[PDB]
């Protein structure tokens, strides 16, 4: 059998390579949505991370940055860090990945031919070809009905394709109540302005009606690093008196996204986000508290991730998942996985990609597999070495939980 | 001599593996104290390390759970964490590590052959084999005179062998002073319910009492994240007025281990145990107030180590130990060791085991012996590259510093 | 081309080697200055650094250590640290690859010869010596007009060699403004005893004088882990009315190097700082309010790290620098490298030295250049692998901005 670490080493990335992946978090619409769905070689240059960089470098204002076209800016950023510079960052590595992917040569560095390849191709097309040279078989988008583009598409009757499954993003109910409210009002849900019997009922009926319409695998929200549990607020009043209780109705999980400090740079738009730690206490407290109710939970902070992971060790209802952001970095990655598979097993979600360019799919994974791979290869080759003996079928078994099992289970 | 890296990874790794420890904290007892002492390959698989884990997969309920027998949770524990999952976590490589030490094959996952090696054997056999697999010389137990078995054996005249040290647990006095008030006065300690001159004698007195009766290495206690001295409260009265005063009349070390925030979840029982960051305020405070007492301190956030080290380099009545509950894990371990030789060589204490299980001793120390010897390669052969020769002998003192030498020489 | 990690790491590392490195923060001086230049092997084991870490073996107390001589207490340092114990630690492996760097051997631990050396060469000789062992180019000091005898040459006329550039100290103005507005209206300046615009416009002509009389790349204070930015308070007050405008007015950068918390162990003088994590608030206000000024930060902290290449994503108007202090140590020193690379790619200074005794830029530069160099190998390396060609000219350029160019570029 596997009693050579260079013979596991082999059967640990094949397994990786080929498990199909279900990436249970993104930015990503099924392609029948029509023009939210991004992609391109100049989307994935545009990518709010690389705004950011080339922002350190160019002597363009932040102005006229965001006056220039699409292409414009595309060209701004692949010279100011992709020839003016090495494009030695993950998020600039991330491009050239996706670029060999796709079959295309960096080499090169030939922009105008690598554009010519996705001009000749369909949404529906593209589609297929990134979600299968990413091995991803399953994508949960971020569904926000107080987008009104988005709203339209469903109140519409359209629905995803098989491959594409929907979220609840709740943030603008959860953290702008008192601007939501009148938009509810609005759309048929009758809420007081003070909190009251009434308006409970109403924002439960709002919770409902779109569990209904989206069939969406959790609810989900983004917090700060502030965040608390109990509070009184808007929030911590919504958290308690309806969504807990219409997801526990449901059996749908709650998603917490902790540790984002929005528009502290707001010229930047999605890429002046900052991050910061946040208070275990709350999660606690509602682990704890909600036994009924099952979480999943991500955070931006490098200094929250062992927490989290001891926290995990005490709720079996909490499922913590990814590297996150600001920790969707190599050195972060590594250290993140090899915490949790130490003190979770493989109990937990490695990774998600948070695509907001389809494209994404491939680097995003690309990058992430090589290194859970080099974990996975340490830890079995360490009971190897205890004398343990492990299957080929037993490591596909276990990629397939990290991989997709384990996401699909919990949601149940 | 060694001017090779190879060379000198042989001469450290042999250094390493001989040298007997000394396990400065464990919950271990001298075999003739009777059943405190745990021991079994049921009990290893019961440790509240696998409950914890194994609670995040069996859909037995937590109550079942403790309803079942020994044997009955060892066998779900085996089937939910071993079988349906590969045993790659940290506490599972070392049931399989101790297995593996004793002689018995993790390769046949044959649970009922591994019971029957210990069904023949007595408590006091097995301690040699272990201690002699695990080359342990010594061990520190935990003793509690607030524990009615415990308090037993000590009020009967029981002793440990030489091979056991006694070590003055006082959790009860300092942080639950208000119902142990009542248990002193119990015992003949005359402290009122007000904290006068009368109460501070009769607590010293109590203190003085046990130190005489236990001859302990060192008094310890675990403190929570908000820890802070001075502070007006029992824990801080107790440890002003009376602990410090008997600890340097008696020069015996006083032991904090900071950072347990206890019973988050209840049911767990020793399972349901969280970690917090804690203030250095404190600890800091203590160091330079208190110059003729003497602290051993270990902290289980990681976000808490850097800095005990920074602390450890300002003051030397200050030794800190080793890679304490959640920190114990390889990632850790090594960061920790590295942090901790770059900036104070090797005036520190790398590791105890905190062994509840007797057998744990031998993967204890055989999972963090290979990655201290690895950080004493890297260290060797840096300064091996600048010009310097180590002899083997010099490598053999450092290493018996580490592993024994810096603690008695401490505890003085 | 460059089509192998063999390859590519050859010519990083001499890329590395070669480069001429712009020290942008040191404790040196223009030989010129005469006695406050410190060097030595005397002077070298006697850093700060060494005396922290032998108090912590050492029987001879602190106020016997400073009534010893300089040669009195380098021979204690090295008997205590080399001899009785190897000298694995970094301070340590520091003082031998100092030496070895000039040519003596530490394989003959002949302290008498090693100083033999010293003694027959002048200030002159060894800063050329040395600049060019580290191949370090050009030298920022740290310039105190507060301290007697530096002020002294400064009104003398003495001007510091091209090597050699001023950096405007301010910590006594800033953190000590009740103790140090005495002295300046003793040196003319009339502050009152108020904060009013009498006062704001004479501690504005005081910066200006010296802005004026040093030329300084910098202005610069050390801050503790509570600094915060609004404060009512002399800081708070003097940044927000003189600081800042004048800065801005003059487009010098401001450096500011948070969480030290000075002396919390007296007796060891500049051995007794400590650290702190800080909150980064303060920093963040004074980027966004403040877009006309520019910033220098490196931080004490571990756990502020991973935050402060966040913030740095977030404005460009905020350089960060180096692995200070207790950050400078491979552990971390890795760690930071390979978290600013990813998020930022070159667009950062990777290190500085902090040399207080001239040799010690042998090893600061050494140490770090290596494990800089591994970071860039393997991130050159992974874009490599994408396809992308990097020419040993980009190389050179990269390495060209993380060790000088970037510095010189950003304060302009
Ligand atoms: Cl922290
Ligand atoms: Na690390
Ligand atoms: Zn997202
Ligand atoms: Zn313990
Ligand atoms: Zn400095």
């Amino acid at each position: 059998s596997i009693n050579s670490r260079e013979v596991l080493a082999e059967k640990v990335k094949n397994a990786v390579n080929n498990q199909p992946v279900t990436d249970m978090h993104t930015h990503l619409f099924s392609p029948n949505f029509g023009e939210i769905l991004l992609w391109d070689i100049d989307e994935l240059l545009t990518y709010h991370y690389l705004v950011a960089e080339v922002m350190r470098w160019t002597d363009v204002s932040i102005e006229a940055f965001w006056a220039m076209s699409k292409r414009e800016q595309a060209d701004l950023i692949w010279e100011e860090l992709f020839i003016k510079r090495s494009p030695v960052s993950e998020a600039c590595r991330g491009v050239l990945t996706c670029l060999q992917g796709l079959g295309l040569d960096p080499a090169t560095r030939d922009l105008q031919v690598y554009r010519e390849y996705f001009a000749k191709k369909t949404s529906e097309e593209q589609v297929d070809t990134v979600l299968q040279l990413a091995n991803v078989s399953d994508v949960v988008m971020t569904n926000d009905p107080f987008d009104d583009n988005e709203r339209i598409s469903w109140l519409e009757g359209k629905q995803p394709d098989s491959r594409f499954h929907a979220a609840l993003r709740l943030d603008p109910l959860l953290n702008e109540y008192e601007q939501t409210k009148h938009r509810l009002r609005d759309w048929g849900y009758k809420v007081n302005d003070e909190w009251n019997e009434g308006s409970i009922q109403e924002v439960k009926r709002f919770l409902t009606d779109w569990i209904e319409r989206m069939d969406p695998v959790y609810m989900a929200v983004s917090l700060p690093p502030t965040f608390s549990f109990p509070e009184e607020s808007n929030r911590g009043r919504i958290i308690r008196d309806c969504l807990l209780p219409v997801a526990e109705k449901h059996n749908i999980p709650f998603a917490m996204m902790i540790g984002v400090k929005k528009r502290v740079h707001p010229a930047l738009g999605d890429a002046g986000d900052f991050v910061g730690k946040a208070s275990m206490d709350g999660v606690e407290h509602l682990l704890r508290e909600y036994p009924n109710n099952k979480f999943l939970v991500t955070m931006l902070s490098r200094e929250n991730q062992h927490e989290l992971v001891v926290l995990a060790r005490k709720f079996s209802n909490l499922m913590i998942f990814g590297c996150w952001w600001f920790m969707n970095n190599p050195e972060i990655i590594n250290e993140m996985t090899r915490m949790r598979m130490e003190m979770l097993g493989t109990s937990f979600i490695p990774q998600h990609s948070d695509a907001r360019v389809l494209e994404q799919l491939i680097y995003k994974w690309h990058h992430s597999k090589s290194i859970i791979a080099e974990v996975l290869i340490d830890k079995y080759d360490d009971i190897l070495q205890a004398g343990w003996e492990v299957t080929e079928e037993e490591i596909k078994r276990d990629v397939a939980d990290l991989f997709s099992r384990n996401f699909w289970r919990f949601v149940g």
